[PDB]
């Protein structure tokens, strides 16, 4: 709400992802930039241990919906511009359908003009040669609605959703996402009615990058509730 008002033009964004998937250790970096006036975000990101071990499109989900488009009408409604500066953090528990489950802590917060994801990441239970370890995804646009709820013992709120991932042999990886946000600082934060962020990106590569990587337009639009 005074929080929003860091987000009226072009900001800088700073990704940091520590990551562990059955022992399979590895960091991310991205960097780009966000504009939540039009809810778009874009990102490059790099694997900078060598190659990620998961497909990219697992991680998509985890690697700042503080830059959604909330429609002025919805204003009121948008918890995550205002926990800032101070931030939130977001957790995260998703499971792989048949397979392994991600456990996800991040602290989203300025650092300076500069919006800052760093997060931690566990992986366990996955099957060696399940879709996840073994890279079966027809990687696809990736679009959805996030279920958002408010969490008043927490201040904060609670969030689910369904990805669907589409498979090489016809079949399709649910990664069911289960989300809690808390805000770090004590001021008063907007506490949302029921709505959802519809949530759309598309992935590409960047042919001169040599390094395992992920480029990623993304937008992101609160919606639900009339007028």
């Amino acid at each position: 709400s005074k929080g929003e008002e860091l987000f009226t033009g072009v900001v800088p964004i700073l990704v940091e992802l520590d990551g562990d998937v059955n022992g399979h250790k590895f960091s991310v970096s991205g960097e780009g930039e966000g504009d939540a006036t039009y809810g778009k975000l874009t990102l490059k990101f790099i694997c900078t241990t060598g190659k990620l071990p998961v497909p990219w499109p697992t991680l998509k989900t985890t690697l700042v919906q503080c830059f959604a488009r909330y429609p002025d009408h919805m204003k009121q409604h948008d918890f995550f511009k205002s926990a800032m500066p101070e931030g939130y953090v977001q957790e995260r528990t998703i499971f792989f359908k048949d397979d392994g489950n991600y456990k996800t802590r991040a602290e989203v917060k300025f650092e300076g003009d500069t919006l800052v994801n760093r997060i931690e990441l566990k992986g366990i239970d996955f099957k060696e040669d399940g879709n996840i370890l073994g890279h079966k995804l027809e990687y696809n646009a990736i679009s959805g609605n996030v279920n958002i709820t408010a969490d008043k013992q927490k201040n904060g709120i609670k969030a689910n959703f369904k990805i669907r991932h589409n498979i090489e042999d016809g079949s399709v990886q649910l990664a069911d996402h289960y989300q809690q946000n808390t805000p770090i600082g004590d001021g008063p934060v907007l506490l949302p009615d029921n709505h959802y962020l519809s949530t759309q990106s598309k992935q590409s590569k960047d042919p001169n990058e040599k390094r395992d990587h992920m480029v990623l337009l993304e937008f992101v639009t609160a919606a639900g509730i009339t007028l």
